[PDB]
Order: C-alpha cells, then structure tokens, then sequence
C-alpha cells in the first residue's frame, strides 16, 4: 500500500491511502486518535497512533499488551481490531504502531449530559456494559478504571467498553482499587458499573468526593459502616485505625436515595454498591436480573476464547517486545465485514 503523510496533533502521522479524511477526535491510552473513512468498505473508523511505542520497557511491554488485547476481542459491546497497520517495511525500521477499530461518536458523558434519559435508555446503557464486562471476564480480563469516558458510545447508543486491561477521576473506581486494599477481585468493574448507573438515573455523580479521604465518607454515608471483617483486606494500619474510628453510619435506604426511579433499578444498584467485593453481584448474574427483562438473550451474551496471558509475568528487553509486536502486526487477519446473522 501507498502511505502519505499528515500532520495530526503537532505530529506526523503515516498511514496507507486506505484511510482517508482524518481528523483528531481526541486522547486514548498511550495514544492519541482520528476518525477516518475507509474507503475499502466505505465505514467510518478510529484510528489511534500510539505514542513512542518503544522509548522504554514499559511502552514496549505495553504496546504488546495491547495489541494482544486487543487482538482477542470479539464482542459487539467491547472495542476490537479492524486493522493494525505500520509505515514500517522491516522489523529494522519498525518504530510506529496505529491500530484500527470502528468509529464510536461520543462517549458516555455526551449522551447523559444535556438528556433527561428514561429508564428503558439507561437499562438499554447498562446492560450493553454488563454484556461487555461478562465477555472481558470470562477471559480472566478486568478493566480495573471503567468510568463513562472509558464508554464508547455511537449515534444510536450503542456502545463498547474501551481500555481495559491496560489527573483521572476517581468517583467511580472500586474503594478496593482507590484505597489499594490487599485483595481486588473482577468486581472491582461491578462497583464503577453501580456508579455509573446511579448518575444516569439523577443525573448528578453519586461520590463526588474532592480526596481519598472526602469520597470514602460519602461512600459509607451510603453503604454504611463497614464490619471487622472487610478490614481483613486493608493493609495499613493507619487506614483501619482511621476507618474504625469513624462514627457509625447505618446503610441508607437506597429508595430514599434514587427517588422515583424503577423498583428494579434500585434493587440492582443495591446489589452492585456493596463495600466488599466478596458480596458484589457478577456481570453475568446482573445480565440475568429482571430490570433487564426486556434486553436479556442468554443466546447473545457470549464469553471468549482461552487468553493467554502468561507473557505478563515475563521481563523481556525492549527489543524482545518490539520483536513480539511487529510478530503480532504481520500475523494480523481482519475480520469479515459482516460477522453477524439474525437470530
Ligand atoms: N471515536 C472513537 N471511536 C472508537 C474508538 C475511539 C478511541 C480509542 C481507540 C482504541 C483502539 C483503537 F484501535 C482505535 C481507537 N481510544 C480512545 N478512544 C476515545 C477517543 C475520545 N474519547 C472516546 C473514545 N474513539
Ligand atoms: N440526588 S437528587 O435528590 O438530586 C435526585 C435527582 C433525581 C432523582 N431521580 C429522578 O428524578 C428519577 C430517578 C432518580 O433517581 N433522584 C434523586
Ligand atoms: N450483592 S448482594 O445483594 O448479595 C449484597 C450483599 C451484602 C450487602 N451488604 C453488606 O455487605 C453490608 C450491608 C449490606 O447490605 N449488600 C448487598
Ligand atoms: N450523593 C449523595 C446525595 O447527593 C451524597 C449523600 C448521600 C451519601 C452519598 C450518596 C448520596 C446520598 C453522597
Ligand atoms: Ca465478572
Ligand atoms: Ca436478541
Ligand atoms: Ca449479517
Ligand atoms: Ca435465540
Ligand atoms: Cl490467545
């Protein structure tokens, strides 16, 4: 293929003529991104360039593991690879990678932001994540920083989780993620679906807290105080000290705290906001859950294939992981175009 070149974001960009009209839509992880047309099969795409892929171990290891990822996916609430493609014709010369996905308009703060959503919008929102996140788990991925500007959202509210497995807000990571507690498990993205959930249906965040310290409070303001034994999973003594000697707060009564919202929705919000982890719904168990009823298929919430994760153990010089990357560019196959039949 011909190449040509485009200043895009102060910075060249160098991709095949395949693609074309490309305009900057923003940042991704390690990287920054255009939408383009592809003129093959005239769909509109994203199109992001990692930025110095290779400066050091730690790009390499995660330009690799990002690839990787992103290679396995194939789901339709999950972001996936159309194309991957470098200006590069040798491993010699092999300094930029650009990786190709569908284009998703906006993301989720763009459809709550200036809508009153009803609730038949929002159950449509949350069970696509929920949809999204049982597939990402049952390959033993966990997204670990699901928030709604990780939320790729379309024209008709479709929508794909983006940037798992890989100054951020923090009102919506898991309390066991936020505060580094000694034991996370994947429901760590159960409880950022709950504080997702609860801002669509009031349209205000639910722990808008302006430290650590400030959103834990609001956080056992509506859960309650937690029992001696979550402080099993909190390493520092200082962190239980303080914990325990705060005043009791009872659970709040999250019908007094959603108001007027569908039974249903609070009965799910009150089991996905719960302090430990150990006790939180599953996706999988809230795909099943009546507020649901009208999206559930169990014939189309599908889980993966095997991933094989054993390469996140290993240290490997940088040009072992450029090597593995460039391995894993050529060994690219595209999908079909239509990878779909009606039910
Ligand atoms: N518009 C759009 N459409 C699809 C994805 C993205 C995208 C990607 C991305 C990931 C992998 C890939 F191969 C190509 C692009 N990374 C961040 N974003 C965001 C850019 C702006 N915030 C919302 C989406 N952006
Ligand atoms: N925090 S609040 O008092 O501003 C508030 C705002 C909105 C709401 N709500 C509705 O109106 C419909 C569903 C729902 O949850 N509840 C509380
Ligand atoms: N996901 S759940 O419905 O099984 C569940 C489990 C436990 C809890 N919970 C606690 O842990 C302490 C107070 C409380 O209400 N809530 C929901
Ligand atoms: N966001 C709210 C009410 O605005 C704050 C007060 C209380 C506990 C948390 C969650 C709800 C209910 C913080
Ligand atoms: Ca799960
Ligand atoms: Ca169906
Ligand atoms: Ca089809
Ligand atoms: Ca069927
Ligand atoms: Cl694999």
């Amino acid at each position: 293929p011909t190449f040509y070149r485009q200043e895009l974001n102060k910075t060249i960009w160098e991709v095949p003529e395949r693609y074309q009209n490309l305009s900057p839509v923003g940042s991704g992880a390690y990287g920054s991104v255009c939408a383009a047309f592809d003129t093959k099969t005239g769909h509109r795409v994203a199109v992001k360039k990692l930025s110095r892929p290779f400066q050091s171990i730690i790009h390499a290891k995660r330009t690799y593991r990002e690839l990787r990822l992103l290679k396995h996916m194939k789901h339709e609430n999950v972001i996936g690879l159309l194309d991957v493609f470098t200006p590069a014709r040798s491993l010699e010369e092999f300094n930029d990678v650009y990786l190709v996905t569908h284009l998703m308009g906006a993301d989720l703060n763009n459809i709550v932001k200036c809508q009153k959503l009803t609730d038949d919008h929002v159950q449509f929102l949350i069970y696509q994540i929920l949809r999204g996140l049982k597939y990402i788990h049952s390959a033993d991925i966990i997204h670990r920083d699901l928030k709604p500007s990780n939320l790729a959202v379309n024209e008709d509210s479709e929508l794909k989780i983006l940037d798992f497995g890989l100054v951020a807000t923090r009102w919506y990571r898991a309390p066991e993620i936020m505060l580094n507690w000694m034991h996370y498990n994947q429901t760590v993205d159960i409880w950022s679906v709950g504080c997702i959930m609860a801002e669509l249906l009031t349209g205000r965040t639910l722990f808008p807290g302006t430290d650590h310290i400030d959103q834990l409070k609001l956080i056992l303001r509506l859960v309650g105080t937690p029992g001696a034994e979550l402080l099993k999973k909190i390493s520092s003594e200082s962190a239980r000290n303080y914990i325990q000697s705060l005043a009791q707060m009872p659970k709040m009564n999250f019908a007094n705290v959603f108001i007027g919202a569908n039974p249903l929705a609070v009965d799910l919000l009150e089991k996905m906001l719960v302090l430990d982890s150990d006790k939180r719904i599953t996706a999988a168990q809230a795909l099943a859950h009546a507020y649901f009823a009208q999206y559930h298929d169990p014939d189309d919430e599908p889980v993966a294939d095997p991933y094989d994760q054993s390469f996140e153990s290993r240290d490997l010089l940088i040009d072992e992981w450029k090597s593995l990357t460039y391995d894993e560019v050529i060994s690219f196959v595209p999908p079909p175009l239509d990878q779909e039949e009606m039910e």
